[PDB]
């Protein structure tokens, strides 16, 4: 019911939040690489699948790849907008 | 300083409900990669399954598996919805 | 407006907090299990295309399938939702 109790939690309460974002911005950052990750190996392994059915043709079958470029840029951009939620209290 | 503590609350709600939509937004964009994934994984393994089996009528041995992400992918949408219960309206202040 | 809101405010922002914190967690979780089942599914998937290269080419030396390894990414995933752990906000009277 004190100015000061009230003014410490509210301290507390945003450095919490300060340090959740920091955090949330490296698990956005590892999501990302990894589906940069799956995207290479499943086009790698579609490309391969796809010579091999012509190669085999040259002596019906539909391969189809993939493309996460935009959603992996949304989880980029997401990183430098948290960037600007953190809290920086007056006084 | 009542009025600076109060300031400072609606400041903390705002930058809060920014970031929960900013994550919605990410979650968002994880389950489509994630649904695209499964798209095009399991359109692959069944190109190489009709491949071997047109190869066989022309070994059994070789074995192809398909991917369900189906609980996972509704688990993030979960979640986004479960977040926009957290947003923090200025009128609850 | 009055000190007794502004507590009770408080008490409403920390507990909408832990909540979003706790939902977070759990997307991360669902995420990590996700991308573990596309690393199966996809190494699997491509042991086979290589299985089924190789009993040809004993039966198309340009044909190189690659594996996937997520675990670095997983463990941050962990690691993430173990810090955020630390990240709760425990109010007191």
């Amino acid at each position: 019911v004190t100015q000061n109790v009230l003014y410490e939690n509210q301290k507390l309460i945003a450095n919490q939040f300060n340090s959740a974002i920091g955090k949330i911005q490296d698990s956005l950052s590892s999501t990302a690489s990894a589906l940069g990750k799956l995207q290479d190996v499943v086009n790698q392994n579609a490309q391969a699948l796809n010579t091999l059915v012509k190669q085999l043709s040259s002596n019906q079958i539909n391969v189809t790849f993939l493309d996460l470029e935009y959603e992996m840029k949304k989880l980029e951009e997401a990183i430098k907008k948290l960037e600007e939620s953190y809290i920086d209290l007056k006084e």
